[PDB]
């Protein structure tokens, strides 16, 4: 996250780190055994870090996980990053707590000028590489998607909506992929791509999430 600013300890509690041995990237609990995230994202040996607040540290609250299973969107295209949405399954059920919260699902789609909270590990530069170990937040309002689109011209598909702000400065970054962006108490988006970070005219690019709760319910209810 590029000009956002320390969460504070666990107050993203369906913030989860994905861990291969560092983290790399961010994702959403759902519910006590799944988690959704980037399909970018998607890789072997997946182990689900929930309560971070310091990824570098054990702090007390962190529940590590292995993933069982990834569920790649079935429409996941890597080139373009159309339908960038994954779902991780936990080999066991997270203990829910406090600090460990899964967050709900949108019943539809949010508009442009809902805020939103966006946060993450990522990257805190938008030149150069800055690497936070506590979680790092940032208010986000949705941009419209003809602002999107004209921002990304033949990038933007119905799966995608820009968070953020067209005057740079503020966004996610490398290492957010995959995380939440949550608006009225609802995951409406993944964080998934942009050209660089925080960048004039070019805002955070999310995966519209709302387009996917079918295919998320109807995919956890069957595994
Ligand atoms: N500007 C954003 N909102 C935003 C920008 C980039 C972004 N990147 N995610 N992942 C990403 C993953 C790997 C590389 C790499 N091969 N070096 C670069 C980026 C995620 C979000
Ligand atoms: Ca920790």
């Amino acid at each position: 996250i590029v000009g956002g600013y320390t969460c504070g300890a666990n107050t993203v509690p369906y913030q989860v780190s994905l861990n291969s041995g560092y983290h790399f990237c961010g994702g959403s609990l759902i519910n006590s055994q799944w988690v959704v995230s980037a399909a970018h994202c998607y890789k072997s040996g997946i182990q689900v870090r929930l309560g971070e607040d310091n990824i570098n540290v054990v702090e007390g609250n962190e529940q590590f996980i292995s993933a069982s299973k990834s569920i790649v969107h079935p429409s996941y295209n890597s080139n373009t990053l159309n339908n960038d949405i994954m779902l991780i399954k936990l080999k066991s059920a997270a203990s829910l707590n406090s600090r460990v919260a899964s967050i709900s699902l949108p019943t539809s789609c949010a508009s442009a000028g809902t805020q939103c909270l966006i946060s993450g590990w990522g990257n805190t530069k938008s030149s150069g590489t800055s690497y936070p170990d506590v979680l790092k937040c940032l208010k986000a309002p949705i941009l419209s998607d003809s602002s999107c689109k004209s921002a990304y011209p033949g990038q933007i598909t119905s799966n995608m909506f820009c968070a953020g702000y067209l005057e740079g400065g503020k966004d996610s970054c490398q290492g957010d992929s995959g995380g939440p962006v949550v608006c009225s108490g609802k995951l409406q988006g993944i964080v998934s791509w942009g050209s660089g970070c925080a960048q004039k005219n070019k805002p955070g690019v999310y995966t519209k999430v709302c387009n996917y709760v079918s295919w998320i319910k109807q995919t956890i209810a069957s595994n």
